[PDB]
């Protein structure tokens, strides 16, 4: 029984657009809001991350995995392909390192994790008077790549070497 | 007699080209190394930054003074010309950023005080696959000016502005 409002109160977080507050979760769950207080607390000391607001709880993400460091080379052109080829083996673009001779080491955020994001971010970046840091290096860079495990990151490095993107 | 020998351990660290040990000022004072440690403590908290090394002391820089942020805008091969334009007119250039409209705020480490650092540096530049920042932004960058006063630094901007570099 209390297995079962465990189970409800997170599913009710994963699917709902706005917060949703202790008192809606009592009302939904038919026990106090009191007993709803007692139920977040216990859900959080097993691992998940509920947050309150002042509208009400939202679950929240973490629990990353593994993340690595990938040399890369490639033109401006070809940003979206190796973009859309690392997440659609569900990775996360977290940035870009360009090594410069002068400066050394320029980074710059890209956090794109989903084809959405992908296309924002390469329609920003075709604009005028905006180009990409690779070009001060000559092409070459890297890039930081999460994914959920290691098998997920081979998954995406292999896909990386054969489409000829990889500094091997 | 006292102040005489305060005035001459200042002296001779503006002049030695290698850390003179607290045991060499005594011999060339004539005092004990003892009253020479005295002395240097006296001469810190009055506001001369000495600090002792393994081979002895040495007389470091500090005291800086003002800093400006300019907007300014040339092209790759004017950087020489802006840079002398700087040193010459006693300023450093601490550093460029850019405003990348897809990353943001970059920013590149310069750190060019004289003439000679700054044909260093433009060497460095001219090479190949090494471009500056500005590139990424059509042009129009900044850079961090420090100067000793603030009449310093209006002297700079007055030189930068009738060279025509000022983003006004
Ligand atoms: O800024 C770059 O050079 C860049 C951006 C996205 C993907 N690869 C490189
Ligand atoms: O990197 C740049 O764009 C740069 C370097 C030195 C001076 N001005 C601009
Ligand atoms: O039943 C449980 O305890 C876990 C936590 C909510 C979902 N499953
Ligand atoms: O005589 C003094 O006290 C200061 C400190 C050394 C140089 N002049
Ligand atoms: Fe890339
Ligand atoms: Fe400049």
């Amino acid at each position: 029984v209390r297995q079962e409002r465990l189970k409800s109160i997170v599913r009710i977080l994963e699917r709902s657009k706005e917060p949703v507050s202790g008192a809606q979760l009592a009302e939904e769950l038919s026990v106090s809001r009191q007993v709803i207080v007692q139920d977040i607390a216990y859900l959080r000391s097993l691992g998940y991350n509920i947050v309150a607001t002042p509208r009400g709880y939202v679950l929240a993400g973490g629990k990353s995995g593994v993340s690595r460091l990938v040399a890369v080379k490639h033109a401006p052109e070809e940003i979206k392909e190796e973009l859309l080829c690392v997440v659609r083996n569900g990775g996360r673009i977290v940035d870009v390192i360009v090594e410069h001779p002068v400066y050394g080491e320029i980074r710059g955020i890209i956090d794109v994790s989903s084809e959405e994001e992908v296309l924002k971010f390469v329609n920003l970046m075709e604009m005028a008077k905006t180009e990409p840091l690779l070009t001060l290096s000559g092409g070459v860079h890297l890039h930081t790549i999460e994914a959920p495990d290691e098998e997920t990151m081979e998954r995406i490095m292999r896909e990386l070497k054969k489409k000829g993107f990889l500094i091997e």
